[PDB]
Formats: structure tokens, C-alpha cells, sequence
């Protein structure tokens, strides 16, 4: 076997694990490829915000970009679009612990647990690395200003 049929055949079984069995709201399907087939390398997700936060009736879009050496390396997480948060880089790449190996990367979390760690980053921001100037400067500087702004996000990621 090469390092892709490892990562195929977890894909595969996050995959089976997912369509079991998932949290309500959250979305997390593979993309397809030009020719109709599957690509597991490539999900396409959606957060919905937690009620009772400021998040709450946005639907975030997301990408999970896994590599060849998957789970020896963690997927790279990117919100399409990118969106305002301390924690994520203007390119719309998440900024989690998690997802970084030489952090608390372990081949062993599951696409739900990444989603389920994203969902809570949301409402609840990394100070110690932020990942885009604005909204951290906000976020510290002024809450209310902030949680506005994020409510507004959230509007305009309202589903329909």
C-alpha cells in the first residue's frame, strides 16, 4: 500500500462513520470529481452558529483539504468565504490547535470532533494566537462592537 491508500481507507471510514451517525445542523460530504466520482481528499462542510451565541442562524461553509499523509497530518481546515474571527486567517484557513501536528494533532480525532472543535472555536477564541488582526483587536478591544459585527456575519450567512 502507498501513504494515499491509508488515507483512503480512513477517509473511507470517517466517511461511513459521518453518514451514521452525526451532530444536527452540520454538513460534511466529500467533493466530487470532474468526472462524477468521489474525491475523499475534499470535503465540503457546514457549521451551523450554536444557538444562544452570537453565531446562532449562520450555516459556515467550509473546506477540509486532507493530504496524502493523512492522519499522520491533520486536514487543513478554510472557511469559503473566509470569515471574521480572531482565529482565522484572512485566506479563511482555521487557526486550532488541533489541526496543527506539532500541536494537539492526533491521527485519531474524527472529521466530527474537528467540526464539533470549530464549532466551539467560534464562540470561544484562541487570545493567545490570533490569526487576524481586525477581528482580535475587536474582540479585545470592544465585545459589544464585536458581537455585533458577528451577528451581522451571521445574518448574512443565514440559510434561506
Amino acid at each position: 500500500l502507498n501513504m494515499s491508500g491509508i488515507a483512503l481507507s480512513r477517509l473511507a471510514q470517517e466517511r461511513k462513520a459521518w453518514r451514521k451517525d452525526h451532530p444536527f445542523g452540520f454538513v460534511a460530504v466529500p467533493t466530487k470529481n470532474p468526472d462524477g466520482t468521489m474525491n475523499l481528499m475534499n470535503w465540503e462542510c457546514a457549521i451551523p452558529g450554536k444557538k444562544g451565541t452570537p453565531w446562532e442562524g449562520g450555516l459556515f461553509k467550509l473546506r477540509m483539504l486532507f493530504k496524502d499523509d493523512y492522519p499522520s497530518s491533520p486536514p487543513k481546515c478554510k472557511f469559503e468565504p473566509p470569515l471574521f474571527h480572531p482565529n482565522v486567517y484572512p485566506s479563511g484557513t482555521v487557526c486550532l490547535s488541533i489541526l496543527e501536528e506539532d500541536k494537539d494533532w492526533r491521527p485519531a480525532i474524527t472529521i466530527k470532533q474537528i467540526l464539533l472543535g470549530i464549532q466551539e472555536l467560534l464562540n470561544e477564541p484562541n487570545i493567545q494566537d490570533p490569526a487576524q488582526a481586525e477581528a482580535y483587536t475587536i474582540y479585545c478591544q470592544n465585545r459589544v462592537e464585536y458581537e455585533k459585527r458577528v451577528r451581522a456575519q451571521a445574518k448574512k450567512f443565514a440559510p434561506s
